[PDB]
């Protein structure tokens, strides 16, 4: 580029900056092209083009001023890429904000799409606000190949379509421009099938929905409605590895957490909007808004001190009683809870807050509901025509077809989209072997082979693995997390090495062993010692995420405290003595809100929690013990930089069955922040109980569950103890120990104590 041309984007004097900005083909070469990108980064010192599915990262060099950059790449394309933008010491990472020129779709979007490889295809399909000959307006497109037509009903036109009739194009995607609306915009898409039969169906890609039980879409003008303050969060996940933090996660239900006056509008980001109510059932009370959860829901957050929120389904669901997990509006956060705008505000404060954000996220299937994708164009379009590999009778829904690349394309970038459009921190996929499995829930007979006569869903192993490839190319030091309850295998693994991609999975496994554990009689726990034990047999083969979910406390399952036995102080103890085994086994933690405060009912989704508990000292207790539970774990590297490695964990003993006790290290780098773990899993306490510890030395308790400041009785080893020379569980030194009744201690050798 010439001087005077950078000269023109400085100074805002060049008639259209798209003619240089962004990327610009300059040669085709036999098998390869070459491109030049460029940017005008005011500010920046220095800049990179990421081609993040090349794994390929290029510089970009200042040419004719310090702030104009140009980068020079042969490939044969160069659809995907991002800019690395630094600016005194911080770099952020972001799309080309010069990509597109027009709101329509090319011709390479529509190839793209039609390979299955649109990473951004959001930006074309849905609705957005642009400009075409000259006029302000917006665009819509859809996909619905098959259609006879469609038209564009809504508010603006009295809901009638005729002079809003679609074109289609390529005899796959149909589109108009509408002149002189915009965002707030209330619409449908009208189709006509090839049987004349003429239906209406929300957006595929709406970014905003009418509020439940009604489902229109709305048009939203999404990268003109906040203003994010993030970066510093963001380039310290970029440049992490949430493996080796600590991650202690809070799953919340947005609908069901608190509730308010339904007297009383809902107030929203600098605005508000009528009520929600709740229920028909329970007419006095309201959905919180967005806004409302970030000033209330992440204080609260921050204060129990967990790192990550995880949120069941937030996209746009029209049945409550689902939990979210019936999706119909992928592409839009639930309108129960205000806008769009919003909810990019409660993710912007969790990362002001220094906490991350998990969505759930449904890609397995979708409900049939009309307004949705079900045979949208008047064929099996998202799902497979096959019930026996398209529909899930036992649960009344569909199942995409992970293998038709327009499908696939929709779900991919979907899961794009949120960390794109909503900044968010990780995704957790629900019951994976649903799409794993051909068979699921099918019986003999009922469903067929894959090609080689296997039971794999070859397209779904694919699609999951596609998923987690981009995602952690686009989004290094994201979480992934799965629930996979079969066995298979190398679920959190690498796909590079036969795994899904995944880097977390929840232990189902450890998760029944210690609730049916717990739940046993605590005389009768010597006869079940190895399932306290059983879980570390097989845990490194994945990474394993602790979780004690929202599935497990209800349908006649008990929340916490009622599923112990013995009276109230013992149930106390015994999620006490729970919850800090938890905290010290290897993994990161998950639990469900409720929990923390020992709701004594289970989870109602048509209420909220039971907050009045927490007037009461023994649920203010408890609430104080995981305070101070989650600060220790924060605090400790034992506890969390090495769950992955045998380095990090090694028992002590656990051949102490008739007295349910157990014991074991954790370590970290530095050998000075080893602790010693040792449970007492009966209400019998142990006055001079003996554990092997491998050096001398003063062992400080950092915690004993039994303190009375978290409703204990107080038992314990004053504040530390110093070893003896006593050989014991193999080790050369031990320690002489009151073991608490129903309780763990954590204890940890401070070298500089004073003799
Ligand atoms: O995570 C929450 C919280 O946990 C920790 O803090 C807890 C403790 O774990 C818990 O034990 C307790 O400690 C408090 C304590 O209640 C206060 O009274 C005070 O303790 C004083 C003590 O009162 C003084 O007498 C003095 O004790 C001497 C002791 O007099 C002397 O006899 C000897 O004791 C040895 C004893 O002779 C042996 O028999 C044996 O005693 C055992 C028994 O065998 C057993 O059956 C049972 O009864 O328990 C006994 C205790 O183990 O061993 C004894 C050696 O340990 O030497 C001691 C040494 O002094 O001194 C202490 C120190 O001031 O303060 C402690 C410490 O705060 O409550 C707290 C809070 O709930 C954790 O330390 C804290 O950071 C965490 O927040
Ligand atoms: O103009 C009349 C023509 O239209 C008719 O063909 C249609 C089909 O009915 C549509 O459903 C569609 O077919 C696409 C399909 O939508 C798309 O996903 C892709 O199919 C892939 C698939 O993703 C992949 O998994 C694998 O199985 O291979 C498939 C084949 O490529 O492409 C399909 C074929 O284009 O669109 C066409 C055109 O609208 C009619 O049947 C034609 O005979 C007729 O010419
Ligand atoms: O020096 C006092 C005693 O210290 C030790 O007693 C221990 C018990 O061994 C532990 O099991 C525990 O006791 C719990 C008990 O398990 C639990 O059932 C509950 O019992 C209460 C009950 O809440 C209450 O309503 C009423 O009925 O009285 C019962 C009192 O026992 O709560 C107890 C704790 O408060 O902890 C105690 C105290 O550390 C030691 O073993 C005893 O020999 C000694 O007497
Ligand atoms: O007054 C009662 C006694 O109290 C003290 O003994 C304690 C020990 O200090 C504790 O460690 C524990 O003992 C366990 C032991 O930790 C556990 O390994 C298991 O021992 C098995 C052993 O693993 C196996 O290899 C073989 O040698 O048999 C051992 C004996 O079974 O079980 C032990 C308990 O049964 O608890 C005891 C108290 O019961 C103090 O040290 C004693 O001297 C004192 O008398
Ligand atoms: O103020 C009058 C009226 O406004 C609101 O109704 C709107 C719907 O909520 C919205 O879905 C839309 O309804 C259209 C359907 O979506 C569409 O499928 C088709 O069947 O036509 C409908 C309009 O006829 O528009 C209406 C009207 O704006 C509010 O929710 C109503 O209850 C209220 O009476
Ligand atoms: O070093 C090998 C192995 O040692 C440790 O495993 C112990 C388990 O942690 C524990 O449950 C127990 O295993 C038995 C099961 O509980 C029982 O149900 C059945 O399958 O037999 C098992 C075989 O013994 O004991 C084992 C062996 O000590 C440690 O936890 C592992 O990580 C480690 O690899
Ligand atoms: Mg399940
Ligand atoms: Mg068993
Ligand atoms: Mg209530």
């Amino acid at each position: 580029i010439s001087a005077d041309q950078v000269n023109q984007i400085i100074y805002n004097l060049h008639h259209d900056p798209f003619e240089i900005l962004g990327c610009h083909l300059l040669e085709e070469g036999k098998n390869t092209k070459k491109w030049v990108v460029r940017a005008y980064l005011p500010k920046a010192e220095a800049a990179w083009v990421i081609r993040p599915t090349e794994r390929k990262e290029d510089p970009m060099n200042s040419v004719h001023h310090p702030n104009f950059f140009e980068c020079i790449i042969e490939t044969p394309e160069l659809n995907h890429y991002q800019l690395k933008v630094k600016e005194g010491e911080h770099e952020k990472v972001i799309y080309d904000p010069y990509a597109f020129s027009s709101p329509y779709l090319t011709d390479e979007d529509i190839y793209l799409f039609s390979e299955g490889n649109h990473h951004r295809i959001y930006e074309k399909l849905g609705a957005h606000v642009g400009e075409i000959n000259g006029v302000k307006g917006v665009y819509f497109a859809v996909w619905a190949p098959n259609a006879r037509n469609v038209s564009v009903i809504g508010d603006f036109n009295n809901w009638d379509g005729r002079e809003h009739q679609m074109r289609k194009r390529n005899y796959t995607i149909w589109e108009l421009f509408v002149p002189e609306i915009g965002s707030g915009t209330v619409y449908k898409y009208e189709i006509k099938n090839s049987e004349g039969h003429i239906y209406e169906k929300s957006d595929p890609y709406g970014f905003y929905r009418e509020v439940r039980p009604n489902t229109a879409s709305i048009v939203v003008d999404i990268d003109n409605i906040y203003q994010w303050h993030d970066e510093e969060w963001l380039e310290k996940r970029r440049n992490s590895d949430p493996l080796k933090q600590p991650v202690s996660v809070y799953e919340v239900h947005l609908g069901s957490w608190l509730h308010g006056s339904s007297a009383e509008k809902m107030p929203l980001l600098n605005g508000e909007a009528d009520p929600v109510i709740v229920s028909e059932w329970n007419p006095g009370a309201r959905f919180l808004s967005y806004y409302e959860l970030a000033e209330k829901l992440i204080p609260y957050v921050k204060d129990m001190g967990y790192t990550h929120i995880e949120l069941l389904p937030i996209a746009e669901h029209p049945f409550d009683g689902s939990w979210g997990y019936q999706v119909t509006g992928f592409y839009s956060p639930t309108s129960r809870f205000g806008r769009p705008e919003d909810f990019m505000y409660f993710v912007d404060k969790c990362h002001e807050n220094g906490i991350g954000v998990i969505l759930d996220w449904v890609p397995g299937h979708f409900p049939k509901d009309s307004h949705g994708l079900a045979y949208f164009d008047g064929t099996h379009l998202y799902e497979h025509a096959d019930p026996r590999i398209g529909e899930h009778k036992e649960w009344g829904t569909l199942v995409f077809n992970y293998g038709r690349h327009e499908v696939r394309n929709f779900l991919v970038a979907n899961v794009l989209f949120w960390f794109d459009k909503y900044h968010v921190d990780g995704i957790r996929v629900d019951a994976v072997a649903s799409m794993l499995y051909r068979n699921y829930l099918r019986k003999e007979g009922e469903w067929i082979a894959n090609e080689y006569g296997g039971d794999e869903h070859i397209e779904a192993v694919s699609f999951i693995r596609e998923v987690n490839t981009l995602l952690f190319e686009y989004f290094p030091g994201i979480l992934s997390i799965a629930e996979e309850s079969t066995e298979w295998e190398k679920v959190s693994r690498p796909v590079y090495d036969g795994g899904l991609g995944f880097n977390l999975k929840w232990d189902m496994g450890w998760m029944h062993d210690m609730l049916d554990y717990f739940n046993i009689d605590p005389y009768f726990r010597q006869y079940h010692q190895n399932n306290v034990t059983f879980s570390m047999l097989y845990y490194y083969n994945e990474n394993f995420m602790l979780a004690l979910s929202h599935d497990e406390i209800v349908h006649g399952k008990s929340n916490m405290l009622g599923k112990m036995p013995g009276d109230e102080w013992q149930k106390y103890a015994n999620v006490r003595a729970l919850f800090t085994y938890m905290y010290t086994h290897p993994g990161k933690k998950t639990m469900f809100m409720s929990m923390e405060f020992g709701q004594w009912s289970e989870w109602n989704v048509w209420g909220d929690l039971e907050w009045h508990l927490l007037q009461y000292e023994p649920h203010q207790q408890l609430k104080q013990f995981f305070t101070d539970l989650n600060a220790l774990y924060q605090q400790e590297p034992a506890l969390y930089t090495h769950d992955f490695e045998y380095h990090g964990f090694e028992w002590i003993d656990c051949n102490d069955n008739t007295h349910s006790v157990v014991s074991f290290l954790r370590r970290s780098d530095d050998p000075n922040d080893s602790l010693v773990v040792v449970c007492n899993f009966t209400p019998q306490p142990h006055s001079h109980y003996r554990i092997g510890v491998p050096e001398a030395g003063y062992y400080v308790e950092l915690f004993n569950s039994d303190a009375k400041q978290y409703g204990g009785s107080n038992m314990g080893n004053l504040g530390g103890k110093w070893a003896d020379e006593w050989s014991f569980h193999n080790k050369p030194y031990s320690l002489d120990l009151c073991l608490p009744p129903l309780a763990v201690l954590i204890l940890k050798l401070d070298p500089t104590k004073v003799p």
